[PDB]
């Protein structure tokens, strides 16, 4: 564990701000403590400050398994987002796709959504836009990069793509 260097922060803030803008602080600034990042094994892991203030007295094993990774750095040092920080991003996405049952079982599996899985997407969504893929039930799935715009999207055939798969549960 240890703190992110200024250039790490940037570049993880970069990406986060890909999906969520700038509600990040929503998530650093819980009505219960503010929440920190510590990097650990080029993971980030995010955090309470409260339980970082008690090292030296847990096994840090233990420390990495009371924070959550959200993703990590790759060696040409690049913030590759996780889909276990997708339940603190979801509720601070502004832009988010929500998606029918072939779709779904699709993009669990890796793949990108077609045209003809596309239930919905929010107004303004523009091209290559961070969102948040959801079920039709309104859960969860992944991360994803939207192909084309929330109007040029309408326009397009069945068989084109309108979202790019980055990452899903499951």
């Amino acid at each position: 564990m240890r703190p992110l260097t200024e250039e790490e922060t940037r570049v993880m803030f970069e990406k986060i701000a890909k999906y969520i803008g700038e509600n990040l602080q929503l998530l650093v600034d819980r009505p219960d403590g503010t929440y920190c990042f510590r990097l650990h094994n080029d993971r980030v892991y995010y955090v309470s400050e409260k339980i970082m203030k008690l090292a030296a007295n847990i096994s840090g094993d233990k420390l990495v398994s009371l924070g959550t990774c959200f993703g990590k750095f790759t060696k040409t040092h690049k913030f590759r987002l996780h889909v276990t920080a997708l339940d603190y991003l979801a509720p601070y996405a502004k832009y988010k796709v929500w998606i029918k049952p072939g779709a779904e079982q699709s993009f669990l599996y890796g793949n990108h959504v077609l045209k003809s899985g596309l239930g919905r997407i929010t107004e303004n969504t523009s091209q290559y836009q961070g969102v948040v893929v959801y079920s039709m039930a309104d859960i969860p799935l992944g991360f994803g990069v939207a192909a084309k715009s929330t109007q040029d999207c309408r326009k397009v055939d069945p068989m084109a793509i309108v979202v790019f798969h980055q990452a899903d549960i499951g």
